[PDB]
């Protein structure tokens, strides 16, 4: 009983897993695997972009049948929700100006302001180790405003998936005189696992069809075509 039409909420500010092109399209990592996936469970998919943090809220509210959105598996949302197994690997790290001297240390960013994404695990690590010790932690709507900023000189650093800063503003003209501040921040208890397709507890059969497509197209080798189009690193980790 899997629905004639899967209802996939993503948020199209995190190039280049997920965003949208000059005509509109939805683009991005996250749009080629959920669509090979959909074409393997033989059932019709729409994408629908939401807000990051109203993500999880309209797959409570059914609005959404399904989260692709570098949606990491983590222990608290596995209270709420949900996972397929793993879609890629996900580390967080910070960028700031290149030549900055900030590291991701209390000492080093009290005082600064450093931009998060509302809804996401780098606001609830952001919020609970820094925010309260002093650090102006500002929560963005989505990425694209916190690079934006970052540009403009009204934040310091920011803090978000370490592919996405790369890809998706390092390696772009925007990010050419910004660089990553420091080594990755591992804490595994605020980043989680990797990324899932995030369902709905009762939605078995739906995680049963995401999880034998994934095995397949990992198997025959398409999941590695399709990354290869945007990374030149092994992007799953391992
Ligand atoms: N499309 C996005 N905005 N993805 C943000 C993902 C951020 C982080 N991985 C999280 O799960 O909270």
């Amino acid at each position: 009983a899997l629905p004639q039409t899967v209802r996939i909420g993503t948020d199209t500010t995190y190039a280049p897993f997920s965003s949208k092109d000059a005509k509109g399209e939805f683009i991005g990592f996250d749009i080629d695997l959920g669509n090979e996936m959909c074409k393997r469970m033989q059932v019709k998919c729409t994408w629908v972009a939401s807000d990051f943090d109203a993500l999880i809220p309209s797959l409570k509210a059914k609005k959404i049948d399904a989260i692709i959105s570098s949606l990491s598996i983590t222990d608290k949302r596995q209270q709420e929700i949900a996972f397929s197994d793993k879609l890629y690997a996900a580390d967080s790290r910070l960028i700031a100006a290149k030549g900055s001297p900030i590291q991701p240390t209390l000492e080093s960013l009290k005082g600064k302001h450093v931009g998060v994404l509302q809804g996401s695990t780098q606001e609830a690590y952001a919020n609970d180790n820094w925010r309260t010790k002093g650090v102006d932690v500002v929560a963005y709507a989505n990425q694209d405003l916190i690079y934006s900023d970052l540009t403009a000189g009204r934040l310091d650093a920011a803090l978000q998936d370490e592919v996405a800063a790369s890809e998706g503003f390092l390696k772009q003209p925007a990010g050419k005189e910004y660089a990553f501040a420091g080594p990755s921040v591992k804490d595994k208890k605020y980043f989680g696992d990797g990324t899932g397709v995030g369902l709905r507890k009762d939605d078995t059969e739906l995680k049963a069809a995401f999880d034998k497509a994934l095995t397949e197209l990992r198997q025959d080798g398409t999941y590695d075509k399709m990354a290869k189009k945007y990374f030149d690193f092994n992007v799953y980790g391992d």
